[PDB]
């Protein structure tokens, strides 16, 4: 009648990570730092349903402000409704008015990590299979598989260790620099296919994808994705950096015991010919019809002259190891560092995943 729990397969540096991404504390910790209010709205109450919900009074608020003051609604009464979908706490004071393009956007995306926590959460449920079975996995064995994504813990004489490092630190901040724990080699399986289909398509590089720790075991479960709602200074698709800095911009990270544990990626994109903008523009949903990616450019730029290349699955892939310099023409770029974009989700493949302190 008592089901024996087999030895965990994974190694330490693994165990950590599989418990810190589907960690209830971490993410109640994300929910209580995007002002959720975790007590009305528990992990285990969390629904597709009510996100669902929460999009739509999102919708009806950006029909509001894109609008003109037809007889409709006020923007008080319908950001009632978003608070009364998705309930946020602020010290029980009445929350603000979504009220602005950038209130909106800021609750769109907050949705879009939410998602990602039911996403894990679903993703934990125990099948009927698993109540038959008289032995189970070590639960970190069964986290790990529930990903269907295969993690390979680098040491440091691996062949690409060396490249990885470089290309953190040359582009890290100078002072603030984030230390490098552990990488693991990411191979997400069927994100194989739709990346061969972009074979004869050059131009690639690794980029960084600086990421909160509550979408990190979503990222590794269905890939990069560009959401219905997701947007940005750069419009609809995957945003990208070749400077660390940028991407830990991005990193939200959680306090564990003396240090702060952050992830992040490295994509193998496949960029191919590139447009090239210098000022902001939300409303891109793809490039111009002659073009496989926008590259945002900044000020600087990774060193070119620095660059080496990374041979991946047979491809040549190209790593910066150079530090930022500046690029005369995009000195009045409205972007200080460049932001890579791609519009579809198959243009990239996840390569690398980082622990940093
Ligand atoms: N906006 C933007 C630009 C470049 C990289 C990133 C990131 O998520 O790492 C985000």
């Amino acid at each position: 009648s008592m089901k024996r729990v087999q030895p965990c397969s994974l190694d330490p540096a693994t165990q950590k990570l599989i418990t810190n991404i589907f960690s209830k504390e971490m993410f109640k910790n994300t929910m209580a730092l995007m002002d959720l209010d975790v007590k009305k709205m528990p992990l285990g109450k969390l629904s597709k349903q009510q996100i669902a919900r929460g999009f739509e009074a999102l919708e009806a608020l950006e029909e509001a402000l894109k609008g003109p003051t037809d007889g409709g609604q006020s923007l008080e009464e319908l950001s009632s409704h978003f608070y009364t979908v998705i309930p946020h706490n602020f010290g029980h004071s009445q929350p603000p008015p979504i009220n602005s393009p950038e209130l909106l956007q800021a609750k769109k995306d907050m949705l879009l990590v939410l998602a990602d926590i039911e996403l894990a959460q679903a993703l934990q449920a125990v099948s009927e299979q698993e109540k038959t079975v008289e032995e189970v996995p070590h639960p970190l064995d069964r986290d790990y598989q529930l990903l269907k994504c295969q993690l390979q813990l680098l040491d440091s004489g691996a062949p690409e260790y060396k490249v990885i490092q470089t290309y953190l630190e040359q582009t890290g901040s100078n002072h603030r620099c984030p230390t490098l724990q552990h990488i693991w080699k990411v191979n997400q399986e069927g994100e194989e296919d739709r990346f061969q289909a972009h074979s004869k398509l050059g131009n690639r590089k690794l980029l960084w994808h600086g990421t909160n720790m509550a979408v990190v075991a979503a990222i590794l479960t269905s890939g990069l994705r560009i959401m219905p709602h997701s947007g940005g200074r750069v419009g609809k698709g995957i945003y990208f950096a070749s400077e660390n800095s940028k991407s830990a911009g991005y990193v939200i990270g959680m306090k564990c015991g003396a240090h702060h544990v952050g992830y992040m990626f490295l994509g193998e994109v496949a960029l191919g010919r590139e447009h090239h903008i210098n000022t902001d523009n939300p409303s891109l949903k793809s490039p111009p019809p002659g073009f496989d990616s926008v590259i945002a450019r900044g000020h600087t730029e990774p060193d070119p002259t620095q660059d080496t290349e990374l041979e991946l699955d047979g491809q040549q892939v190209v790593v910066p190891q150079g530090q930022p310099v500046p690029c005369p023409e995009f000195s009045s770029s409205t972007f200080s560092q460049s932001e890579y974009l791609i519009y579809q989700e198959s243009q990239c493949r996840l390569r690398y995943l980082l622990e940093v302190h």
